[PDB]
C-alpha cells in the first residue's frame, strides 16, 4: 500500500507514535517519506546481505527474520514479510522497539540526513488525523 502523507501521519498516530520517545508525528512521517516514500512494499538489499522492508525500511540485520541474512538476529520476533503489510501495526510495533535502542531515530540513517533538525511537523501540516 502506498499511503498518502496525512493518512500515514493518522495511522502512525493512532498505532502511538506521535511524541514515541519524545519523537513527533512529524518526524516519523519525514522518515517513512524517505524511507520508502510511504510504500509499505517497500524492499532494499543492503551491502551487507540484509535487507530493509517495509514503510520503515526496518532491516533484518537486527528486527526481523527474513531466513537469509547470516548471523543477523530478529528483535522485533516477527517474518520480515508482516513489516510489507498494508496494515502498520507490525512495522510500528518494531519501530517503538528500535527507537528505544539507544541511539534515537538517528537508527534510520535517511532521518538523521534529511529529517532530523528540519522542520518535521511540515509532514503533517494542513491534515485531518
Ligand atoms: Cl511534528
Ligand atoms: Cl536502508
Ligand atoms: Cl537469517
Ligand atoms: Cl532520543
Ligand atoms: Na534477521
Ligand atoms: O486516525
Ligand atoms: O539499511
Ligand atoms: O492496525
Ligand atoms: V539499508
Ligand atoms: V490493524
Ligand atoms: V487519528
Amino acid at each position: 500500500k502506498v499511503f498518502g502523507r496525512c493518512e500515514l501521519a493518522a495511522a502512525m498516530k493512532r498505532h502511538g507514535l506521535d511524541n514515541y520517545r519524545g519523537y513527533s508525528l512529524g518526524n516519523w512521517v519525514c522518515a517513512a517519506k524517505f524511507e520508502s516514500n510511504f510504500n509499505t512494499q517497500a524492499t532494499n538489499r543492503n551491502t551487507d546481505g540484509s535487507t530493509d522492508y517495509g514503510i520503515l525500511q526496518i532491516n533484518s540485520r537486527w528486527w526481523c527474520n527474513d531466513g537469509r541474512t547470516p548471523g543477523s538476529r530478529n528483535l522485533c520476533n516477527i517474518p520480515c514479510s508482516a513489516l510489507l503489510s498494508s496494515d502498520i501495526t507490525a512495522s510500528v510495533n518494531c519501530a517503538k522497539k528500535i527507537v528505544s535502542d539507544g541511539n534515537g531515530m538517528n537508527a534510520w540513517v535517511a532521518w538523521r540526513n534529511r529529517c532530523k533538525g528540519t522542520d518535521v511537523q511540515a509532514w503533517i501540516r494542513g491534515c485531518r488525523l
